[PDB]
């Protein structure tokens, strides 16, 4: 099994990371968290508001450099030129994989991580990737 792919990564270790995580229920960065909640999988929502505090169960922070779980997927959906920041910042730490907003397309992103391997994904959400194959609860 020498697949080098999202498929092994995500086989391996799941973990979805949310930037900017605020309490604006009534944006697409949070309708995506607490989907990814319920569906059962590890929410790692990181906000600097939320540094030091609860959200939806889930432990907060001010930044992504400050929480102790190993992030593999960073799920970018505050804004297009976020995914850049957000890249930036998760090859600096160490990161997996990238997830942007779909619909949107962003070449300075999407080579910005293969300058390091990083798996950059973008026009695709996890909404939809989820359903993809009929598993959605």
């Amino acid at each position: 099994m020498k697949e080098n792919d999202i498929a092994g990564i995500l086989t391996s270790t799941r973990t979805i990371a949310l930037v900017g995580a605020s309490d604006k229920p009534d944006r697409p960065s949070y309708r995506v968290m607490k989907y990814l909640l319920d569906q059962g999988y590890h929410v790692i929502p990181v906000s600097p508001k939320v540094a030091g505090k609860t959200l939806l169960g889930q432990q907060g922070y001010a930044t992504l450099a400050d929480v102790p779980e190993k992030v593999d997927m960073v799920d970018v959906f505050r804004n297009s030129e976020a995914a850049w920041g957000v890249a930036q910042e998760a090859i600096a730490i160490g990161a997996k994989t990238l997830w942007l907003q779909l619909g949107v397309i962003n070449e300075q992103a999407a080579v910005l991580a293969r300058e390091a391997g990083l798996s950059v994904v973008m026009d695709r959400c996890p909404a939809i990737e989820l359903p993809r194959l009929g598993l959605a609860k």
